[PDB]
């Protein structure tokens, strides 16, 4: 149940299932099943429609009836992830060759990240660093999660530290899961940010991120003093949804009273002229409003 009401000049513009127009300042609104905006008499709000992805609202627009759809929206196949580590440049290079996923002294340290795919399967992706020489670390990297991927013979990448310990090099490189139950792999830039490589200390991971998920849940909607209407999403994301429109008369006086404080246009009001809150014609709303989920 929103409450939006206007104590201003300016109407709410409501259509009837019919498509017949009505206008009122009653900001009392429920999302029923047909997800529009609806006042206790089931008609329903218009405004302008967004389109385009991302989507907008144009200038041209004929307003309709408010959704908030309510469809579903898909996974998140990761497309970025980070790993923050501190080296240490008095580590041994291992004299144990080949670099092996299952030889613990043939690499220096071992880190994990779990990433998803479009499906939301988990990757475990191990990352492991072996010093080649004085400030030069090879990174091979490694889906654990499929038992048809290939042993990581090549390294993905080599991070390069400068005299002061700084990453000078390789710290930014795409990696490409393997595949899980017929499921699409992810592909990802990877970066390590921030690492860098202590005077003296042991190796050790500070830090991990990645931006994947499980087709999850999210947060709140709100209505701005321009009325414009925006999600705020889980993802640290918004997007608008609409913005509702407010009518203006040259002969209020004229209007037909439908009863509470709703109302209709007639010969003797002349035709609604619309715009929006805090735009030409129309001051802001007095506040707009915030709803959680």
């Amino acid at each position: 149940g929103l409450d939006v009401a206007i104590s201003q000049n300016g109407f709410f513009r409501l259509v009837d299932s019919n498509g017949s127009v009505f206008y009122s300042r009653n900001g009392q609104f429920k999302l029923d099943e047909n997800r529009n905006l609806v006042n206790m008499q089931g008609m329903q709000l218009t405004g302008y429609p967004a389109t385009g992805t991302p989507p907008t609202i144009q200038q041209g627009a004929n307003p309709a009836p408010i959704t908030i759809p309510n469809t579903l929206m898909a996974a998140k196949s990761t497309t970025t992830a980070s790993m923050q580590i501190n080296l240490n440049s008095t580590d041994p290079v291992p004299s144990k060759t080949p670099f092996s996923v299952s030889d613990a002294d043939s690499y220096n340290k071992k880190g994990t990240v779990t990433v998803y795919d479009s499906q939301g399967n988990a990757h475990d992706m191990n990352v492991y660093f072996v010093k080649t020489k004085d400030n030069e670390w090879a990174v091979y990297t490694h889906d654990s999660s499929d038992p048809a991927a290939t042993a990581p013979t090549t390294a993905s990448t080599t991070l390069k530290f400068n005299e002061n310990g700084i990453l000078e090099s390789g710290g930014t490189v795409n990696i490409t899961t393997g595949t899980i139950n017929g499921a699409t792999a992810a592909t990802f830039s990877l970066s390590f940010l921030n690492s860098m490589q202590q005077n003296t200390g042991a190796n050790n991971i500070v830090a991990t991120n990645q931006n994947g998920y499980k087709p999850g849940d999210l947060v709140s909607y709100q209505i701005n003093n321009d009325g414009t209407v925006v999600g705020n999403y889980s993802n640290e994301q918004e997007q608008v949804l609409g913005q509702i429109v407010l009518a203006n008369f040259a002969n209020n006086e004229g209007l037909a009273s439908q009863g509470d404080n709703v109302w209709a246009a007639t010969q003797a009001s002349g035709v609604a002229l619309l715009g929006t809150a805090g735009s030409g014609n129309f001051g802001k709303l007095t506040n707009g409003a915030l709803e959680a989920s």
